[PDB]
């Protein structure tokens, strides 16, 4: 039913999907990494 999204346009490709890995698995919540023109998204669903 909740969906975050943290678009992350002054980061790289690289440390969105690390960072966004680690924050889904430090709360136990699905993570996904989307783009949104040419920034990457992290995507969190607990």
């Amino acid at each position: 039913s909740e969906e975050r999204r943290y678009k992350r346009c002054g980061q790289d490709e690289e440390r969105v999907r690390r960072e966004c890995k680690e924050r889904g698995e430090r709360q136990n919540c699905q993570y996904q990494i989307r783009k949104e023109g040419n920034c990457y998204v992290c995507e969190i669903r607990c």
